[PDB]
């Protein structure tokens, strides 16, 4: 409708997968080569389906910051036989609060949905599923089951994605540049 979703869409008909695990479908953000980001709750394995296709999993590391705290990001390199577009330059640099973001999801159950969350806060903890979380955006608006792994945008920023919600708000798992130099 406007430059946000503009954004948005690009990053989604580009830079995103449909990624399954016993524990669902998500949408998958491709960030650079191969090497993508998930929910750490998907509980990657060896072994994920990618489009609905068997991809053998090269690498996965489920993050934390330097006080050992969860950050609900998991870095998956696949055996895919093509890169995505390189998006690492989209990334912010910093912890930072936003205006007027889109989350975007893809999966079998939402196909091209888009929502205007309005204003991002730099939440910072948050006791996720009972899993103390740092690093978290909030953003008020009522995100249901099927919208894990969005992708949270600003124009021109790629600054997190959906990790959970509490009926009210929606949270997302920051991310940095730094994660993937």
């Amino acid at each position: 409708m406007g430059p946000g979703f503009d954004f948005a869409q690009a990053i989604m008909k580009k830079n995103t997968v449909i990624a399954r695990t016993e524990k669902g479908e998500f949408t998958m953000l491709g960030v650079y080569d191969r090497v993508a980001v998930i929910p750490t709750h998907a509980s990657v394995g060896e072994i994920i389906y990618i489009n609905d296709v068997e991809t053998r999993v090269l690498d996965a590391c489920a993050l934390r910051d330097l006080t050992d705290t969860n950050l609900e990001i998991t870095i998956v390199k696949l055996d895919r036989n093509q890169k995505f577009r390189d998006i690492r330059h989209f990334l912010p640099r910093c912890e930072d609060d936003y205006n007027d973001a889109v989350l975007s999801v893809h999966t079998s159950k939402f196909p091209n949905m888009y929502i205007p969350v309005g204003q991002v806060t730099n939440y910072g903890f948050l006791n996720l599923g009972g899993t103390p979380t740092h690093r978290i955006l909030m953003y008020n608006f009522p995100t249901r089951a099927g919208q894990c792994g969005g992708v949270v945008t600003t124009t021109g920023k790629v600054i997190g994605i959906h990790v959970g919600g509490n009926g009210a708000q929606g949270f997302a798992a920051m991310l940095l540049h730094s994660y993937f130099t």
